């Protein structure tokens, strides 16, 4: 028989046995495992997106990129088990690190010390500047895209939405439709962004040290609109120069048509917090997006100065690029392509 957990086939014996439930993932059930070969336990991910066109481009894009990637601050994979033939193929298993806990959680259950906030907030951006410099975005960076270990090692995690990044074609129009977690998103996601630049994920990033300083989300919009006035709730309104950026019409009038909101200062929000740390908050979750501040200077930044070191801080080998646009190919075309993808790990 093959493996069972909790009614489910979990078709990855003999190597990995001794399986045990973990949780619900973005994409189905996930199973710690002892993996025979290495004589170590790892995590598992039963993927089943065949049906649909976009859980096959999500499945295919994470695959490419971490693949690809190599870092030790981005989850690996280590193994990717699936059918002989393709026609049999109809669960994808990847195989990762097994890891302690993801930042979600752990910001559930304990306030950090600033020392615990600034290693995680440099690991994130040590992870994310590999990413950059591969011309490469996340684009849903948020706690549970963070695993953690017991020794606070960090390694970020679910690049389903990736993409390669495309300033040219980052405008679009107001009210676009989005796939990101809506707590994270950047503001001009809200106004005339597709979300293509490297900015959109230093937003996230600063997001996330907002909610590592207070054990809340900063913006937790309730809707799509909500969001971004969650947003100027904090920031306030936006400066003239930050309208006269915007060129959707439709957009810069949206902005005008809202009342007018006080900027809450960061000394205020978070008063305990390390006045370095806010100076970095600020520039991160800074409106406009062409003034935000860039992974690197992140990295430089007073806060991280004792960590920042271009010596211990990878990068890629070159750009990143897709090598066929997946938006416009059907599923059973995306199926083949993973399948072509993951042969290196059959026998
Ligand atoms: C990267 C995002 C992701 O894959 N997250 C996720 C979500 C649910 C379940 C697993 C999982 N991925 C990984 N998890 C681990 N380790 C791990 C996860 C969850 C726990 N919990 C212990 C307490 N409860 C029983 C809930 C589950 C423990 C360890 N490691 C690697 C990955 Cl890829
Ligand atoms: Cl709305």
């Amino acid at each position: 028989g093959p493996e069972m957990v909790r009614g489910q086939v979990f078709d990855v014996g003999p190597r990995y046995t001794n399986l045990s439930y973990i949780g619900e993932g973005a994409y189905g059930m996930v199973c710690s495992a002892y993996d025979n070969v290495n004589k170590v336990r790892v995590a598992i991910k039963k993927i089943s997106p065949f049906e649909h066109q976009t859980y096959c481009q999500r499945t295919l894009r994470e695959i490419k990129i971490l693949l690809r990637f190599r870092h030790e601050n981005i989850i690996g994979i280590n193994d990717i088990i699936r059918a002989p033939t393709i026609e049999q193929m109809k669960d994808v298993y990847i195989v990762q690190d097994l890891m302690e806990t993801d930042l979600y959680k752990l910001l559930k259950t304990q306030h950090l010390s600033n020392d615990h906030i600034c290693y995680f907030l440099y690991q994130i951006l040590r992870g994310l500047k590999y990413i950059h410099s591969a011309n490469v975005l996340h684009r849903d960076l948020k706690p549970s895209n963070l695993l953690l270990n017991t020794t606070c090692d960090l390694k970020i995690c679910d690049f389903g939405l990736a993409r390669v990044a495309d300033p040219d074609h980052d405008h679009t129009g107001f009210l676009t439709e989005y796939v990101a977690t809506r707590w994270y998103r950047a503001p001009e996601i809200m106004l005339n962004s597709k979300g293509y630049t490297k900015s959109i994920d230093i937003w996230s990033v600063g997001c996330i040290l907002a909610e590592m300083l207070s054990n809340r989300p900063i913006f937790p919009g309730k809707h799509y609109l909500d969001q971004l006035n969650h947003i100027l709730g904090i920031l306030g309104s936006p400066s003239q120069e930050d309208l006269n950026c915007i060129i959707n019409l439709k957009a810069r009038n949206y902005l005008l048509s809202l009342p007018h909101k006080n900027k809450v200062p960061w000394n205020r929000l978070f008063p305990n917090a390390d006045s370095k740390a806010l100076d970095l908050l600020d520039k991160m979750l800074t409106f406009n997006p062409h003034k935000r501040i860039e992974v690197e200077q992140a990295l430089a930044h007073p806060y991280l100065e004792q960590y920042y070191d271009p010596s211990d801080e990878p990068i890629a080998e070159a750009p990143f690029k897709f090598d066929m646009e997946l938006d416009d190919l059907p599923k059973e075309k995306l199926k083949e392509l993973i399948f072509e993808e993951t042969a290196r790990f059959q026998p």
